[PDB]
């Protein structure tokens, strides 16, 4: 799809069988799921800097995500967020670019 | 132009004579300059939450914006952002859509 951006870009996206929307961002390097996102297994301690300030995440690596049906693998951060939000470590994977 | 997203997408824009490269930012609704941005007249106080917490910032209407060359019109935030940020409100003007 093409979509404009008179309103946020939400998407919904099935991670680890579950299912939420989330927020195309260009602005993100990284991909961060709200805190009580359920993901198995180990993970690595990270810090996100946003505007604000930073938070602390745990950092999952080689996780499925599938966005509006399209699969792709990558590392998910999960931690205290607002919004869930795909950022460009995911958004290459589905082909996704800026056009103007 | 489109442009994929391996990167940052930053572009170079012009402001009341200054120059500067801000992030284009789907995942910002509006539009935010670094501290030292020095911008003339009357502003309203503002507060914007991001990752990490919130930051008061400087509203600025009508501020005539030089995007890769186009010419927009649009509140600008002044504040201290870590990067300037060009979310929605100016996006929306300059025609960029998220295509994938
Ligand atoms: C949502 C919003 C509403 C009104 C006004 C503004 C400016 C708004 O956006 C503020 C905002 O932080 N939006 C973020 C996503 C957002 C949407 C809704 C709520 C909260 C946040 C994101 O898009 C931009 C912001 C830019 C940035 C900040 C500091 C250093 C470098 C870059 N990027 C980041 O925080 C990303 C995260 C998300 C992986 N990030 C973290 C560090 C390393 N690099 C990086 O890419």
């Amino acid at each position: 799809p093409q979509i404009t951006l008179w309103q946020r870009p939400f998407v919904t996206v099935k991670i680890a069988g579950q299912l939420m929307e989330a927020l195309l961002d260009t602005g993100a390097d990284d991909t961060i799921l709200e805190e009580e996102m359920s993901l198995p297994g180990r993970w690595t301690p990270k810090v996100v800097g946003g505007i604000g300030g930073f938070m602390k995440v745990r950092q999952y690596d080689q996780i499925l995500v599938e966005i509006c049906g399209h699969k792709v693998i990558g590392t998910v951060l999960v931690g205290p967020t607002p919004a869930n939000i795909i950022g460009r470590n995911l958004l290459t994977q589905i082909g996704c670019t800026l056009n103007f």
